[PDB]
């Protein structure tokens, strides 16, 4: 069977699997491919917060300006569009960017559009929440799982295509042995997640750093393509589970190590739903993902609910990516937003350390 | 943290666990030790079967016998005594002892007055089925597990004492670590279950070759402790869950790659139920475990529902053992027994392979 990694991204392992490589998956799964050329990707998470609907059309604005940016020079190479209710009650549009490049996402940062919209006095009167979450994995630090083979969503669509059946996966540890860097390193998470500019409690700019091996989990599910009784499917029997799940993780995040779990869905350039959702879910370290998902019996129940009406699906998408991350390749700023937003929640404060 | 891995069998690694070095597990456990005399085990488990209930007395009574057998010079040195009613609606007495050497087990096995009954005409003239399962792993190749720290069952009983809290548990993959072997070894299955004299159609005398990795798990219970708030919470909420998991791998075995499924209850030697009951699992591989333990509805729904009502439990006892062995430590012998029994289910013919 074809490997979960890169054929040049395989390496003499110093770290094994937990499974014999008699090993053989009970359904077939499929993972991103690209080659060489794709070293380190940035994937940037761009928001707009408020909570008054007197400032949607000011937020849904700010959203389309950002968009805009999106298709100026060293603009990323594919993006979408999302929106939640976090559980402060305020609503948040998060436009996410991939990029192929470190120098491409920098220069198109540091870009006289970009740089002085996000520098403008502009975001501390306009009263709207405002952030960037913007992480680099490197190729040997991220790892993609899907059920379906056409259209990647998220970080697949700027790989360059997809594998064909793999067999790192249909067993709890399956994901670490996707991680390239697994053959060598444990993704140990070392550090604090830590203000270095600003107080949360105060609001105006807050700059959060990470430290080694935070890890991101975006999992995904779309519904668009599926007929009436598998819709049905999806959202009687496997929604109300995962939606059960979210609240957990968004509400018992420090008991379990997720310092911001979102649970998203797709939206238009105009705010209009689509058939698409998904978490982003940002943890404390890859082994404290590791332990809600195999062991708590919210993402159990999920689980169970799956493989239970797994028959009478075929036209659901459902898919994630996991990334870690060195301390250094990571950056999570934010301007006006409520002190749980993000990263504010749980970072260490100036005076704190 | 203390490693379930006594410290003359550490050594440098070719395989690797799946936790990083911080890992702390959410739960004390304690793990059997033994020290460096401690070098192979036996565990064999002796059993009378029988349906019609005219056989009871004659089927107590070699129950008896074989127990009596054990206070000759190199008897077990610890054993107890079981009963259950398999799938076919034969009842079976089980007796295991448990030896601290392979040497002791062979001289008492062959000694005059075990040999003799044993080999004599009267077992096939009894009408009552009997049968010797007999495994030998070596220290390297069976791990303990207890959620308690006093007077431990099974191989815990003529092991040395009991360790501090351990590092390897609360995750898929942990009994695996637990094994000294698993520093060095895939304990990959090969080879076949294999009869290898008689016929198990024919009834009579068969003697079935375990095949290289069988794996055999004891997972047990004890609730003889317990007050009355407890007893009601195991028998209500805990046992039916662990009834239909033992139901199912009892009727589809070969589907999951278990060999035989056992559920027995202790027993005196009167046959008096004791509130002690465990699970005897003859296992294809190690793997084939892992995979239902940890996949399969009817053990996530046990580990579920354990956790759930996890804070109305403190006097219940809850432990397993795991075995692995090479096919050359393995012995199971039937006579007169319904062709279901064990190891005989499976078992290949002298021509089929
Ligand atoms: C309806 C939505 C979901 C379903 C049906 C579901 C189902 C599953 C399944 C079947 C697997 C095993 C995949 C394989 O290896 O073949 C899995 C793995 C995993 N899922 Fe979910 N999941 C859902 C949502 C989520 C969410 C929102 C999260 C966010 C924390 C999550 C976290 C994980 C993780 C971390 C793994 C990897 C476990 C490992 O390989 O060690 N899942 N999920
Ligand atoms: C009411 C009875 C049972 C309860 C409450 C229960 C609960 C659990 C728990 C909590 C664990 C995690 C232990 C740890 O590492 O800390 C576990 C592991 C395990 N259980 Fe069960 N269990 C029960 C019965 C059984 C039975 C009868 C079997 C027979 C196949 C079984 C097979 C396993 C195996 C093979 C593991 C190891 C998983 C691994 O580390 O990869 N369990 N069980
Ligand atoms: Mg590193």
């Amino acid at each position: 069977m074809e490997s979960a990694i890169g054929e040049h991204l395989q390496c003499p392992r110093t770290l094994t699997r937990r499974v014999p490589d008699t090993y053989t998956p009970p359904f077939p799964m499929w993972v991103g491919r690209a080659d060489d050329a794709l070293q380190q990707v940035v994937m940037g998470y761009l928001g707009v917060q408020f909570r008054d609907e007197d400032q949607r059309p000011a937020a849904l604005q700010a959203m389309r300006d950002i968009v805009a940016g999106f298709d100026l020079p060293d603009g990323p190479a594919h993006h979408d569009l999302t929106h939640h209710i976090d559980n402060q009650g305020y609503e948040n549009l998060i436009v996410v960017g991939y990029w192929k490049d470190v120098s491409s996402q920098h220069r198109w940062s540091t870009s006289t559009p970009i740089a002085s919209w996000w520098e403008s006095e502009d975001r501390l009167s306009d009263g709207l929440g405002f952030f960037r979450e913007i992480v680099a994995p490197r190729a040997e630090q991220f790892e993609t799982l899907y059920a379906f083979q056409e259209d990647l969503p998220g970080v697949g669509a700027v790989m360059d295509g997809i594998s064909g059946e793999i067999n790192e996966h249909g067993y709890w540890g399956s994901m670490r042995e996707r991680f390239p860097i697994s053959q060598t390193d444990w993704m140990q998470a070392s550090g604090e997640l830590r203000v270095i500019a600003g107080d949360p409690a105060v609001g105006g700019r807050v700059v959060v750093r990470g430290h080694d091996n935070i890890a991101l989990i975006r999992s995904g599910q779309d519904w668009a393509d599926a007929e009436a009784d598998e819709r049905s499917l999806y959202l009687d029997e496997i929604l109300p589970t995962l939606q059960s799940g979210m609240d957990f993780l968004r509400d018992n995040g420090p008991a379990v190590g997720c310092y911001s779990n979102r649970f998203v869905r797709n939206i238009d350039i105009d705010g209009n739903f689509l058939d698409l959702s998904y978490n982003i879910g940002h943890w404390a370290s890859l082994d404290q993902l590791e332990r809600w998902s195999e062991s708590h019996p919210t993402h159990l129940r999920i689980f169970t609910t799956f493989f239970r009406v797994a028959a009478g699906l075929s036209k659901l998408r459902l898919y994630h990516e996991v990334s870690v991350f060195d301390a250094a390749d990571q950056l999570y700023e934010y301007i006006n937003c409520h002190p749980g937003t993000g990263m504010l929640r749980d970072a260490v404060t100036i005076a704190e350390h």
